[PDB]
């Protein structure tokens, strides 16, 4: 049976980026919808679960995306709620790389740390965005003590609460209103991640290369000035003294291979649910 | 040339359901448009008749669908009106199974009745919806005396009027405002169809099993409580005493095979017109 | 890698005509977008340049279309503005045949004129439209002295100015509000083109067959009454004295093959730019 991927995007039109990776991941056909909401998605899902029977269902899958992570999560919950008994197909969530980027970043760092980050301290700068929140969740799942930083404590704590409730973890929030507070926040930390706006530096070279505790840094901003000063976007475990750096492009290469591989996994069963945890498990197999 | 199916849906976005079945029917590519009307479909049809020549024409086809059956009928008429001479492609009309479901159901009932229902009484309960009206039409075309029932007489009559004009038959209307009136309407009938809302019973076991005239019952509601009480949705001619029943899933199994086969037909010539008549003709060959 | 064509249409929905030709041109998959604008196309382009590395890039391409030619040009310029360094894919512009129909018509007329039309007078009746404007531009590029006629000097000069600024040529504009004036504008002309509204005659038989100077006439209206009286929609260099005529269908035959051929070229490298210049260069090779 032809592998059919139904792309439900919360934005006005479907992501061109997600279409290309979907074909490279092995979908035979991709049918996309924009403006998808928890309300209109149920009827779309009915179309995926009442048209094919038995083994054939694994040949149809769903991919929910768009730029707003919270909206994508609402649609993704409405999709899982529509399934009934054996009437379901595999589904995946990744809003603008919120899951695949974060999973690639954290898997690369955990691998470079020796396989475990349990009991160590990780600080996620500008962690209130999609990738920062998901990175915080996966790090907390690995047993790291995580601090999620934001410009205002209310937003940082609201992000940490959301993460804690969804993932059953205990991330801590912290307010870093300026450059100085971010330089402070990373003191004593073993792993530092920067998940801020494009073309914005959050951690100058001097703010990390002198901190003895810091073992590995990771940056998700691919456009100079980079989130982390002193590295190159293509760095992937490059050594700076006794520390290792992961630039946004090094992480991005794994994320692309990972996103592709996930789509392929959607068609190997009709019960897969690829959100943060499952995507991360695959990211560790591929890092 | 690749087999290209153009899906024109009268709803805001194209039916996911129709897309999967279309691909399982052999289309190599399906390109869908929502918000199609008699005014804008013309330009779309032009794109299908002026891009391929010779025998290559049969490799492009049109499928009109959506939830509003009358809206689809108006688009379908506008599509045919756009064709001229040999400048045409095969086309099919099916609004959420208006044609394919009704044809699968009536073909199975006529077959179980021994090939003819000529001169016998058929009653369609809650028959003002698409599948109810096309069922009434097909039954009337087979020579059956048909009573189309609705909660309000004017709606039932408007439904019968529509059927009678489109199909040149004389289906009669009746008001059945409650369970008591529905039970009465079936007295003396030979065939009974329930085409009511999902998850709603219209004819308890006691209202059909003790009526000697009733030979076969068919129900289009697959969600319990089923439209017909005392049967299972999977029933496909199962015997209840001297009567036979067809559940919504039993009919639906044939409907899926029929709908796929119709799509395949569209690419076999450039002059196919798959509306109630032709689809019902194929359903009888397949039942 | 599968050959992915991304269609950006400025109209509300993507052209069905362009989808069929794009698939017959060799695209493995076409993903179309309506309502594209200079502002929202940038993110669509990013999805084509950040998803495939190295030589896999030539397996993704872009096609800009829609009815409004100037709108298409703005989007096309925006697409090219988004590329940078090696981060690019081939792109094509053709707004309802604006480039492929005019390229087909001009190339046919030039070939029939002996291969050179420099120093000769060419008149385009009702050439304020896309095909008219592009035909006027290609003729100017060939060295002909071109006159672009419109019902009002007002829009005629605007069309001419648009052409001259875009292709660096010196097209002249003339107002022909009467049948009489159109008959007058062609006296002394060697080549005449009619690019008027569908089903409208611009140049009656008696207005071109008795004019000594006229060598070839070309008409883009395929629906009777034709723009040029006395010919047949299918003439492809047919003789009517020492003269020759190209009807819209004769020209359209080459336009189809040319448009398919351009699509195939988009997948041979990631640096192709198919606008009037390159399309015409291929049109001459194929005429």
């Amino acid at each position: 049976s032809k592998k059919l991927l139904f792309q439900f995007d919360t934005d006005a039109t479907p992501s061109v980026f997600d279409v290309v990776v979907g074909y490279d991941g092995g979908a035979d056909h991709i049918t996309g919808y924009g403006n998808v909401t928890p309300d209109n998605v149920g009827a779309y899902v009915d179309g995926t679960i009442y048209t094919r029977g038995g083994k054939e269902k694994q040949s149809t899958a769903i991919f929910v995306g768009g730029g707003d992570m919270a909206a994508g999560e609402r649609v993704f919950e409405a999709v899982k709620k529509r399934f009934f008994g054996p009437f379901r197909v595999s589904c995946m969530l990744d809003s603008n790389g919120s899951n695949t980027t974060a999973a690639a970043g954290v898997a690369l760092v955990v691998k470079a740390a020796g396989g475990s980050v349990k009991g160590k301290k990780a600080v996620v700068l500008a962690g209130t965005g999609p990738v920062g929140m998901r990175s915080a969740a996966l790090l907390a799942g690995e047993g790291a003590e995580v601090v999620l930083c934001g410009r205002k404590l209310d937003k940082a704590q609201a992000a940490a609460d959301s993460v804690n409730k969804r993932f059953k973890v205990n991330v801590t929030a912290a307010e870093t209103a300026d450059d100085a507070s971010r330089a402070e926040a990373v003191k004593g930390a073993h792993f530092v991640f920067t998940a801020g706006a494009i073309g914005l530096e959050l951690l100058p070279q001097a703010a990390w290369q002198n901190e003895s505790s810091i073992e590995i840094v990771a940056d998700y901003n691919a456009q100079p000035p980079l989130g982390i000063g002193g590295i190159d976007a293509t760095d992937k475990g490059k050594e700076y003294g006794g520390k290792r750096a992961f630039g946004a492009l090094g992480i991005g290469g794994l994320k692309l291979k990972l996103h592709r591989a996930c789509i392929a996994k959607l068609f190997e069963s009709s019960e897969g649910v690829f959100d943060a945890e499952e995507i991360y498990k695959l990211a560790k197999e591929m890092a």
